[PDB]
């Protein structure tokens, strides 16, 4: 139970993550500085402007 947590790929991170945790999240929105990614495990209520994906397996949110 791994998933990327790196930005807008940067450099690519990943997690471990917490066991049980089975998902893992891509978000995407834009706002006055540009577009943003964010990556975590997970998944959100993903929320107004959202933008929201989960998988399910290992590196999954790419």
């Amino acid at each position: 139970r791994i998933c990327f947590n790196q930005h807008s790929s940067q450099p690519q991170t990943t997690k471990t993550c917490s066991p049980g945790e089975s998902s893992c999240y891509h978000k995407q929105w834009s706002d006055f500085r540009g577009t943003i990614i964010e990556r975590g495990c997970g998944c959100p209520t993903v929320k107004p402007g959202i933008k929201l994906s989960c998988c399910e397996s290992e590196v999954c949110n790419n």
